[PDB]
């Protein structure tokens, strides 16, 4: 999964994510709530307000208006229900034994000059006897001195802040020096509950999260090494620490999203800042109307301005990155897998498809994830491999051509394939799956969509021209009384089958259990489903098709002019070829992923091309 955190499995990861964002979004107390609804409702076309910037950057004072930034009344008991109900209560400094200053809400500040103004929340998880079991450390980062931010440009204040946490080890030490006291106590009170390094959660958006990345490369030498080992999960931070410890998240198209080179100000710094990064997540796209918009991308994308701040703010981070964890296709991704999030306004959404542009970006590498919202949603796959989820809503998708998975979820769900119904094939294993496959050979794996376009450059049948919409049945696509016919099937049971393909050629669908498909001479189409299922070509051009935790297969009589495809599938990470899943046992070559696999009966290894087997 792309959040995935030292050797946590997929699960205890996400949790954890899921812990790291409600508290980080707690550290906020709602202050983009107020614009977030507006941004919602209305769209971008009033862009981002210089105050809004400088609120992320200083701090606030404190619960109200601020030109520019619409303020929700109740911004304050929204927040902090929010992470109650994620399982978190504000520790008190009487309970820290901490002789320093808490504010109404129980906030803690910064200790040394310099540092007064910044924020932490200090959290407590409990079990159900009362029991503290885990603490959250939230900090919310500030620049300095508020009165700063505005002696300069917004642009030159900017610019002079990022050149300034390298030097003198400024954000490294940023934690030492704001928070040095008050972890100490941290460490006591862990303790005193029978709480070690591993039990304590770390994380913060912004400068919240250049501290983050401050705390861990200060925790191998300050606070008796105590939060060694404890979890750092940092938000849109502008800076990686030195350590192996930090999984720095953020939206590829957030211009303070890794703008320096671990502290350092490079020429890309003030541009594009998209390079590689092993702490990152590199390939996370917020689709928002600033992204989307030819107007708003005319100026070069540049952190010194203000728009481009739109991708930074927190609200959509906790909403988009909660689709993200939520997604049907989360187990399917990785650290830098392409991920675009719809995060559209309600005018936007409705006539924007939302797709990878790869605006301000490296070349996007490997399969493409596309998460919808829960209303209705124009998603648009590329000509590569996509994972396309369109959630609730009544949903619609294009898509390019290649291998993908379009998930329509709850709604009325279409397909539109802008393309006459007569170049495509269409299958269906009475499982809920209509694959279609159009004249190249692509396959898409389709669930919960209910209609099909497609666009007739003659009267389909002598009667409909143009867009034609069909309707999904069991006995094929309906038109009235028109059917356009499933290819030829052999379907089993969920229990272990044998199927036989006849000589026409068939799509043999074992589905559940350990099946034994026998193929012919004509070109099948194995789908062997779930169990360990062994399937003979029987000659011709046959494709097998492994999705999902496919089992141990053995496939017998694989030539050249066969295929196999591998679709949303364990392990594969953005552009791994057959090469790297391969391995010889025996006469027989081997192809793993997760713990799944497909042994192609006396194949050598050698003999293979990558064109005849598709990892997507
Ligand atoms: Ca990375
Ligand atoms: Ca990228
Ligand atoms: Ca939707
Ligand atoms: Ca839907
Ligand atoms: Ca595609
Ligand atoms: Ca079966
Ligand atoms: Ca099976
Ligand atoms: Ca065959
Ligand atoms: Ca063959
Ligand atoms: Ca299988
Ligand atoms: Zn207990
Ligand atoms: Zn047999």
């Amino acid at each position: 999964g792309v959040y995935d955190y030292k050797n946590f499995g997929t699960a205890d990861s996400k949790a954890l994510f899921s812990d790291a964002m409600a508290i980080t979004l707690y550290s906020y107390h709602n202050l983009d709530n107020g614009f977030a609804a507006g941004y919602q409702h209305n769209g971008f076309g009033l862009g981002l307000p210089a105050t809004l910037v400088t609120a992320l950057l200083g701090g606030t004072d404190s619960q109200g208006v601020i030109p520019g930034i619409p303020w929700n009344p109740d911004s304050e008991k929204l927040a902090l229900d929010a992470v109650k109900k994620a399982g978190w209560t504000p520790i008190t400094a009487s309970q820290l034994g901490y002789d320093g200053k808490t504010d109404a809400r129980g906030t803690f500040f910064g200790e040394k000059a310099g540092y007064t103004t910044a924020q932490v929340e200090i959290l407590g998880k409990y079990d159900a006897q009362g029991h503290l079991t885990e603490i959250g450390i939230a900090f919310r980062g500030t620049s300095g001195p508020r009165e700063n931010l505005i002696l300069d440009s917004i642009g030159d204040v900017i610019n002079d802040l990022l050149a300034a946490f390298g030097p003198k080890d400024y954000a490294k030490n940023y934690v030492g020096e704001a928070f040095g006291n008050l972890l100490n106590d941290v460490v006591a009170f862990a303790k005193a509950n029978g709480l070690s390094g591993k039990d304590v959660l770390v994380s913060g958006h912004s400068l919240g999260g250049l501290a983050v990345n401050s705390m861990a490369d200060l925790s191998g030498g300050k606070w008796g090494g105590f939060f060694a080992d404890s979890n750092y999960i940092a938000y849109a931070s502008p800076t990686q620490s030195s350590t192996d410890k930090v999984l720095n998240v953020g939206y590829e198209n957030d211009p303070v999203f890794r703008a320096l080179d671990g502290s350092t100000f490079t020429g890309a710094s003030v541009g594009v800042h998209d390079a590689p990064k092993e702490s990152a997540t590199d390939n996370i796209v917020s689709f928002n109307d600033h992204y989307a918009s030819t107007a708003w991308n005319l100026l070069p994308f540049s952190i010194l301005n203000i728009p481009t701040w739109i991708s930074h703010l927190p609200t959509a981070y906790g909403d988009g990155m909660n689709r993200i964890i939520e997604s049907k296709f989360y187990d399917l991704t990785s650290k830098d897998s392409t991920i675009i999030v719809a995060n559209l306004s309600d005018p936007a959404r409705a006539n924007t498809w939302v797709q990878d542009l790869n605006r301000n970006a490296e070349t996007h590498k490997g399969s493409t994830f596309i998460i919808g919202s829960d209303s209705n949603d124009l998603i648009q796959g590329g000509s590569g491999n996509d994972y396309l989820e369109g959630r609730a809503g009544n949903d619609t998708f294009r898509d390019g051509g290649g291998y993908n998975v379009i998930l329509g979820g709850a709604g009325n769900n279409t397909l539109d394939l802008q393309k006459s119904v007569n170049t495509f094939d269409f299958a269906n294993d009475g499982a809920g799956n209509l694959y279609v496959r159009d004249a190249n050979g692509g396959i898409s794996i389709t669930r919960d969509i209910g209609s099909i376009v497609t666009k007739e450059p003659g009267f389909l049948w002598g009667l409909f021209k143009d867009d034609v919409t069909h309707s999904v049945t069991a006995s094929g696509l309906k038109v009235g009384s028109n059917v356009t016919q499933y290819d030829a099937s052999v379907k089993g049971t969920n229990g272990a089958d044998t199927l036989k393909a006849h000589a026409g050629g068939d799509w043999l669908f074992g589905l559940d259990g350990n099946d034994h498909l026998i193929g012919g001479v004509g070109n099948d189409v194995f789908v062997g489903g779930a169990g360990n299922d062994l399937m003979e070509s029987g000659g011709g051009a046959d494709t097998f098709l492994f999705n999902g935790a496919f089992g141990q297969d053995r496939v017998v009589g694989f030539t050249s002019n066969d295929k196999l495809v591998f679709l949303g599938v364990q392990g594969v990470l953005p552009n791994d070829d057959f090469r790297a899943h391969a391995s010889m046992v025996g006469q027989d070559t081997v192809l793993k992923f997760g713990g799944d696999s497909v042994t192609l009966v006396g194949v050598a290894l050698n003999s293979l091309s990558a064109d005849g087997i598709v990892i997507a």
